[PDB]
C-alpha cells in the first residue's frame, strides 16, 4: 500500500470518473485513468491501444498529443509529473 | 511524496511523540521513531548508535532486542512489517 | 544543552538552510546538515546513504569528495574541524 497525492488538476480528472479520495495507490490512479479514457473514448476506434489525448484535459496534463498504452515508463513519467511528489 | 500507512501499534508509537496524521512519508516515519528512541533513551549512552528496544513497544514492533542505526536495510524491513503497505 | 560555535565557513553554510544562531546544539546542526544534503540532492540516487559533496561548499568544509552517513566519527571529526572550540 504505497499512496500518492495527485495535483489539483489530476485529482479533478480522477474525481470526474468516481474517485473520492486525496491520496491513492498507483493501481487506483491507473484504473481511474483507464476508465476516463474509455468513458470519453480518447482511444482510437480502430486500434484501442493508441490514445489520442490532444484537445482534452488529459492532453494538457500529459503534455502529448497521443501515446500508446504499451509505453509504460512514459506513462508512469507523465503521471509522475502530475503528482504532489 | 510517497505515503505509507502505519499499522495501529506503530501509529500509537508515532503519535506518542507528536505525529498527527494517518499516512506519512518514510522520511517522517523515521524522523518520529528517531524522537521516540531519543525521548525514551533506548539508545546505549556508551555507544549512541546501538538501540536496545528490549522490554519496550518498539521491541515488540520490530521483533528484535537490539539493532544498530547503521543497519538501514534491516530497519526499513522491520518498519515494513508495521505498514498496511 | 551544549551550544557550539561553527567557524565562518560552516556557520555560513548552516545559515543557507534557514538557521539563525552563531551557536547551536549538535541535534540542531545535524538536523540542518541533513536538510541541506537532502533537498540539495547530494546523495547517490540508488543509495541515499552515500553523499557526493564534491562540487559543493560542503566538500570544502569536510575536505572530502564524498562520504557515507554511516561514517559517524568521521562526520563528527569533520564538524569538529568546522567549530570554534
Ligand atoms: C485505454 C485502452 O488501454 C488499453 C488498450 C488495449 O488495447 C488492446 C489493451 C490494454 C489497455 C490497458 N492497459 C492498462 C494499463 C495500465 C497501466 C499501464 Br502503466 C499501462 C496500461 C489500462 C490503462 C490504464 C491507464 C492508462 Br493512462 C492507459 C491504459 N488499459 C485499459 O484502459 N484498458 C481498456 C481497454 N481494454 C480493452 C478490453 O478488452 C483493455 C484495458
Ligand atoms: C506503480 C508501480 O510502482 C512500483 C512498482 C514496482 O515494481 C517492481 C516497484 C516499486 C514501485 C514504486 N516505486 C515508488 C516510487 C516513488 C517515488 C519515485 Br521518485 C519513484 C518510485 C512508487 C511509485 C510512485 C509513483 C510512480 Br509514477 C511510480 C511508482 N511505487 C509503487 O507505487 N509501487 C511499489 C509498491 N507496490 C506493491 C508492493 O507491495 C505497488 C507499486
Ligand atoms: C537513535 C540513535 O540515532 C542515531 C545515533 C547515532 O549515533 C552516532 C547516529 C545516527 C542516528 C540516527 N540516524 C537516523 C537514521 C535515519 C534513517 C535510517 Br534507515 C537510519 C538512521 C536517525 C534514526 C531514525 C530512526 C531510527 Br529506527 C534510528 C535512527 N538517528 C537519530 O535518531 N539520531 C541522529 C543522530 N544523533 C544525534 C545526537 O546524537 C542521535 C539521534
Ligand atoms: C525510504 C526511501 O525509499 C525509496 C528510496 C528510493 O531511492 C531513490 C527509491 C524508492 C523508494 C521507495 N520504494 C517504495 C516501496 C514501497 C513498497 C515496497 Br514493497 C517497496 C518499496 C517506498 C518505500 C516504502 C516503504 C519502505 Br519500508 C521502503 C520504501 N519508497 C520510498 O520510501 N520512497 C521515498 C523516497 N522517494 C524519493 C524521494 O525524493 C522514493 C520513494
Ligand atoms: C541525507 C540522508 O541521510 C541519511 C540517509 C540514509 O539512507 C538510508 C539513512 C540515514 C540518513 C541520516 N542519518 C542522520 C545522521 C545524524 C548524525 C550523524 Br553523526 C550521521 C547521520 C541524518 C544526517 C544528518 C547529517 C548528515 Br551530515 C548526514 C545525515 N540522516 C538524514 O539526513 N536523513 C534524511 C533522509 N532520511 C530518509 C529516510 O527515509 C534518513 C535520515
Amino acid at each position: 500500500e504505497t499512496l500518492v497525492r495527485p495535483k489539483p488538476e489530476l485529482l479533478k480528472l480522477l474525481k470526474s470518473v468516481g474517485a473520492q479520495k486525496d491520496t491513492y495507490t498507483m493501481k487506483e490512479v491507473l484504473f481511474y485513468l483507464g476508465q476516463y479514457i474509455m468513458t470519453k473514448r480518447l482511444y482510437d476506434e480502430k486500434q484501442q491501444h493508441i490514445v489520442y489525448c490532444s484537445n482534452d484535459l488529459l492532453g494538457d496534463l500529459f503534455g502529448v498529443p497521443s501515446f500508446s498504452v504499451k509505453e509504460h515508463r512514459k506513462i508512469y513519467t507523465m503521471i509522475y509529473r502530475n503528482l504532489v511528489v
